[PDB]
């Protein structure tokens, strides 16, 4: 059974520890990536972790698939932050890539940067390429003709949650803020369509505002192309699947590690226009999103299922933060929902 909230180790008796995570399957056998944290603080000392299996229940310790590294003033030196990996396959070069959100050592949560490593192989070691912020020097595709113009005096917006601050984000105040230098990118999540291209999903803007970004066809940048959606919404924690022609998406609130109500947020094309619907989970502490937060939307593609995968954070102890994982149901509609179950069996 899969028992949301308990404690869960590996094949050796370990705790398992794979935070912020997601899965991909290969030759196989699935792939938990995940966020090695620390049991007092909050900064990694390792990396990104990873475990294997065949059947989602049994996993077995792949070791770091992504280390921080040993070399003074590197991108990934430790002490840098590295926060919610994804990986995803390029049929196409037959590799492996990885992104995450990375903070440089010493500078907070500051530089806002996404970070991309490649591997031969599912479980590595991936090899570090560059990171950055999004897109320098690129509009939004749907930013428009007039916002394009207008110019925003920084002495004149300093009182952030005005009236005329909120209009000015909404108008693209920090797109413009940000252009030169490149798109803020904090909590992330990465997308291959059916079509064979990729999409890099993430909070922007100060945290105010989500940007979806294509990726070139080797899945190592991105091409300029990309789109902002709910302005000054504070939508994080993105999560996301595809199911007969629509997308669908998760996402928490801004409210540090203190668990929120869950959005859910849809589209019929994956650069076009995104509509909010209510909360997706129901029953009780629903409104605390069973007191988790979105991390990623497992497909079974062999029984066309999908699974909702949640953080329990701890923030006291991080290593002891806990697991939540349920079926995605669908109403009459075909819209999603999630139910809490105490212990259920996938088929
Ligand atoms: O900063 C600490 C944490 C991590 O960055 C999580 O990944 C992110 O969702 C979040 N939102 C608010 C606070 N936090």
């Amino acid at each position: 059974g899969i028992a949301s909230g308990k404690v869960w180790r590996d094949t050796d008796g370990n705790v398992i520890n794979a935070h912020g995570g997601g899965i991909l399957f290969h030759e196989g056998k699935y792939y938990w990536f995940g966020e090695h944290r620390p049991a007092s603080g909050f900064v990694t000392e390792k990396g990104i972790n990873c475990y294997s299996s065949t059947d989602l229940y049994n996993w077995k310790s792949e070791g770091i698939a992504l280390a921080v590294s040993e070399e003074e003033g590197h991108d990934i030196e430790k002490g840098c932050i590295m926060e919610r990996p994804k990986v995803i396959y390029n049929a196409k070069t037959g590799k492996f890539v990885m992104w995450l959100h990375l903070e440089l050592k010493g500078q907070g949560y500051g530089p806002a940067r996404a970070a991309v490593a490649v591997s031969d192989s599912p479980a590595g070691p991936y090899r570090f390429i560059r990171s950055g912020r999004v897109n320098p020097g690129a509009y939004p595709l749907n930013m428009t003709r007039k916002e394009r113009k207008m110019k925003w005096n920084p002495e004149e917006y300093k009182e952030w949650w005005t009236p005329k601050w909120y209009e000015a984000i909404a108008k693209g105040m920090f797109v413009k803020r940000d252009l030169k230098d490149g798109q803020m990118s904090r909590d992330m999540t990465l997308f291959v369509d059916d079509d064979g291209k990729a999409y890099h999903i993430y909070s922007s803007e100060d945290n105010l505002t989500l940007q979806i970004a294509e990726l070139a066809d080797d899945y190592l940048s991105h091409t300029g192309k990309y789109i902002r959606i709910f302005p000054g919404g504070h939508n994080e924690a993105p999560a996301i699947f595809k199911k007969e022609g629509t997308y669908w998406m998760i996402t928490s609130g801004c409210t540090g590690w203190d668990p929120n109500k869950a959005r859910l947020l849809t589209a019929d094309s994956m650069l076009g226009e995104w509509k909010q619907l209510p909360n997706p989970c129901v029953g009780e502490d629903a409104d605390k999103t069973f007191g988790g937060q979105s991390t990623y939307i497992l497909p079974l593609p062999e029984k066309g299922q999908f699974f909702f995968m949640a953080d329990m954070w701890r923030p006291k102890s991080l290593a002891d933060s806990r697991y939540i994982w349920l079926p995605v149901q669908f109403d009459d509609k075909g819209v999603p929902f999630i139910k809490w179950m105490d212990r259920w069996n996938f088929d």
